[PDB]
């Protein structure tokens, strides 16, 4: 138990994810000899794997682990270069990880260059679902779905930082939380269209409320009918935005400021 490695966590049940950087490239069988070779200890391998190019295994003891990030730039292949050893502190091999995949961060990063412009900061995003190029690649970016929406705003501030018109209309998302940010990593963004979207609420665009709009959109958001007339519906939606001058397609009086 305590002090060397007491029999549950929150103490000292320390995992790592070591993964070799294209490990692929490499015999599993002479890769692993080469490294407990240029080591200090007996390392065995917790479930390694490949994860496309990724050579990857996990490591209980935590200075196990740490006499492999001591091996990096320490292996010359055959081809004579260094292999790497990215060594990272984390979970039990399997808990509830939810995550994904990087070969799919270059995946959503393709589909969507293709449907953006650079004339318009466009950012069609109609079926993050039902889009080819992923539609029947067994993946499917569920954007609601909190950290595909993270790793989707990811890719704004780093390749897209002005976007003005991003538009989720249709990908089914609810609670905004997640994309609460993109007033920072989407700056401008003077329109929107979070159309289509289950979201119940006028609760949510106090979520986005610091996005100077200037144009948006919202219908079949069952938050609809948790309304009356059209003088609020145009006062709430316009409440969260001032500077709001179109919506929903139509003639939204010129804004009158006192």
């Amino acid at each position: 138990r305590g002090g060397a490695g007491t029999s549950q966590d929150g103490t000292s049940k320390n995992w790592f994810k070591i993964t070799i950087p294209y490990g692929r490239k490499y015999d599993k069988a002479w890769l692993l000899s080469m490294i407990q070779s240029k080591c200090s200890v007996p390392f065995t391998p917790i479930e390694f794997h490949y994860e496309n190019t990724r050579a990857q295994f996990f490591v209980e003891d935590a200075s196990t682990a740490s006499a492999l990030k001591a091996v990096n730039y320490k292996i010359l292949d055959r081809e004579n270069r260094r292999i790497s050893i990215i060594i990272n502190s984390s979970a039990p091999p399997h808990t509830i990880l939810n995550e994904l995949k990087p070969e799919q961060v270059e995946q959503l990063k393709l589909i969507m260059s293709k449907r953006y412009d650079g004339s318009q900061q466009a950012l069609d995003l109609k079926g993050l679902r039902s889009d080819p190029d992923l539609v029947a690649q067994n993946i499917d970016v569920v954007l609601n779905r909190r950290s595909s929406m993270a790793a989707t705003l990811r890719i704004i501030e780093e390749n897209i930082p002005e976007l003005l018109s991003l538009n989720l209309s249709n990908n089914r998302l609810y609670r905004l939380d997640d994309m609460s940010s993109i007033v920072q990593k989407a700056p401008n963004l003077k329109i929107l269209n979070l159309s289509g979207n289950e979201l119940k609420s006028e609760r949510e665009l106090d979520k986005i409320k610091g996005l100077k709009l200037e144009e948006l959109w919202l219908d079949g958001n069952s938050l609809c009918d948790t309304f009356r007339d059209q003088s609020t519906y145009i006062s709430a939606i316009r409440e969260r935005f001032p500077k709001l001058l179109r919506l929903d397609g139509h003639e939204l009086p010129p804004p009158i400021a006192f």
